[PDB]
């Protein structure tokens, strides 16, 4: 199965900047969600989970088809809580009914990262909705209770290398774990709706203790009130990952550049862009537009 990007008929950068802006304005307005964290983090996670079902071996799953809109995928236990990001996007889709579902879910993540003061993420249009029977089965998203070998092997299926994995995991600066959702509880740091390299700094500099949470699962906790999942902590247990964690903890711009590339790649696995497709779009933030 080849998925060829097909530009929404007649649309160009200004149309997608208008969608960006609508997302960004709602992000600013609906600020109460999740004890005033806001919707940025869950929109980033929605973009990742809708892309991270991809299998490089047969091009099943991935962002192209926007299949999260079907009950098998929206009810994946791995996706518990993402309905909040979907509900956020619903009025955006109603205003811009021409955008595909995959383009909207992925653009939500780009818009969230950028509006949270993260790197620019180039973004390409042209995902096309595919039918209900193309929805990937549950079980393609990763478990959190595992070690570095698990994480490395998992991400090979998404064609990500060590550097790409460690960079992508930096998104855990954002938001928090919620016990009723995943069986883990707590934020990874203090700046959890501003995109920074804090995840790496906290991994290296907090005093972590291996504790059980109230769902009887182990997680790493600090006196500051932060947590790390076992898979997060694996990045400092494995010496290859550890070197890269130190690099990003010591170079904010390098993390931003590497995250941008890996996140674009994640959002584009499985898609064939014709030679004459538009170049990737770099959207202006609301701040840059004076809005
Ligand atoms: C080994 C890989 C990963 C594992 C096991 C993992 C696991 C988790 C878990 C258990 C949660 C908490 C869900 C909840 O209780 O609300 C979470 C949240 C989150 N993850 Fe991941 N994650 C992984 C990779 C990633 C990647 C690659 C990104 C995106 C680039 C990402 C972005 C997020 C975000 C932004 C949140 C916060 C959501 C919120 O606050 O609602 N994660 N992750």
């Amino acid at each position: 199965l080849v998925h060829v990007a097909s530009v929404e008929k007649g649309r160009s950068y200004e149309d997608f900047q208008k969608v960006y802006n609508a997302i960004a304005l709602k992000l600013r307005e609906d600020d109460e969600y999740d004890n005033y964290i806001g919707y940025g983090p869950v929109l980033v996670r929605l973009a990742w989970h809708t892309s991270g079902t991809w299998d490089k071996h047969d091009n099943t799953g991935g962002s192209y088809g926007g299949t999260y809109r079907f009950k098998k995928e929206f009810n994946d236990p791995s996706n518990a809580g993402l309905q909040n990001g979907f509900k956020f996007l619903e009025p955006i889709h109603k205003e811009f009914p021409w955008i595909s579902s995959g383009d909207l879910f992925s653009l939500g993540g780009v818009t969230a990262v950028q509006e949270m003061q993260g790197p620019k993420i180039p973004w390409r249009c042209g995902r096309v909705d595919t039918p209900e029977d193309t929805t990937p089965d549950n079980g393609r998203l990763p478990d959190a209770d595992k070690d570095a070998d698990y994480v490395r092997t998992f991400f090979q299926r998404l064609n990500m290398n060590d550097r790409e994995v460690v960079a992508l995991m930096g998104a855990h600066a954002l938001g928090k774990t919620h016990l009723k959702r995943s069986g883990y509880e707590g934020p990874w740091g203090a700046a959890n709706n501003v995109f920074t390299n804090e995840f790496y700094l906290n991994l290296l500099n907090e005093d972590w203790k291996l504790e059980k949470n109230d769902a009887n699962n182990e997680q790493w906790d600090s006196k500051s009130g932060y947590m790390m999942l076992p898979t997060d902590y694996s990045l400092i247990q494995d010496p290859k990952y550890l070197s890269i964690v130190k690099e990003y903890a010591n170079d904010q711009d390098k993390f931003f550049k590497d995250f941008s590339k890996a996140f674009e790649k994640l959002l584009e696995n499985g898609i064939t862009f014709p030679k004459d497709a538009p170049s990737p779009f770099i959207f202006k933030t609301l701040e840059e537009q004076g809005l």
